[PDB]
């Protein structure tokens, strides 16, 4: 029930950390989640990650035993809270999508080692705040991402990646998040790898002409004609009430 200044609730999952438990702070009553572990690289790589929607670690406590991370809350997964609503506006859609952006961006400019984005490591905590869940140590259904997510030039193999290939998952999710249905579907995975990589998909015409835009500009099979994350950051759609502080130093 206790650990240092934590008091222990209840155990959940946090996307790549898989579970955790909640804890309150004993004094100033603050969520955390603690990850226990009965290493050393991967916290050094986490204590590099600070922006504010990607998951912090606070702290690290040595049971000399177990090792506990004290990681930041986030009780809610993106997709669900998407899922378990009816069709989100545009703007709600914005909001999350550059908070998302802004992330990737801190990722590019440092030289932080790409992880594929998985559905599944999109958190929500309480200030309805997506929080990246960016942690690499379950592993018995699947060692990849999702196929429906990967690029054409990734699933052809036969061109080689770069930062690129986060624009085209950015560009799925954006999708996802308007119309609330992936923009490569089938059932079939030689099918589904046909479509990517012949970027066949339908853009609703409910979409706005500058949400359907900047999808088509991310969703481009030759990734070296893609739109990069910087001119995104620049679109007209994207920075309709686009907060400062997601800006990188360059563009604030």
């Amino acid at each position: 029930a206790h650990i240092g200044n934590y008091q222990i609730v209840k155990t959940l999952g946090e996307g790549s950390f898989g579970k955790v438990k909640l804890a309150y702070h004993t004094t100033t009553g603050q969520k955390v989640a603690l990850k226990i572990i009965n290493i050393e690289r991967e916290i050094s790589y986490l204590r590099l990650l600070r922006h504010p929607h990607i998951i912090k670690l606070y702290d690290v406590i040595k049971s000399k035993d177990e090792i506990i991370m004290v990681i930041e809350y986030a009780g809610n997964e993106l997709f669900d809270y998407i899922v378990q609503r009816d069709k989100m506006s545009e703007q709600e859609a914005r909001r999350f999508f550059q908070q998302i952006i802004s992330a990737v961006e801190y990722c590019h400019r440092h030289k932080i080692v790409h992880r594929d984005l998985k559905p599944e490591n999109l958190l929500l905590d309480e200030h309805l705040n997506v929080k990246i869940a960016d942690f690499g140590l379950n592993f018995l259904k699947t060692s990849c991402g999702s196929p429906n997510y990967a690029a054409p030039e990734v699933i052809s193999g036969k061109l080689y990646a770069g930062p690129e290939v986060d624009v085209w998952s950015c560009g799925v999710i954006l999708y996802v998040m308007l119309c609330r249905r992936l923009p490569f579907d089938d059932e079939s995975i030689p099918v589904l790898f046909k479509n990517i990589s012949n970027g066949v998909y339908t853009l609703p015409k409910f979409l706005s002409p500058g949400a359907a835009g900047l999808i088509k500009r991310m969703l481009i099979v030759n990734p070296l004609n893609r739109i990069s994350i910087h001119e995104i950051m620049q679109d007209d759609w994207f920075k309709v009430d686009l907060p400062e502080y997601l800006l990188p130093p360059d563009l604030k």
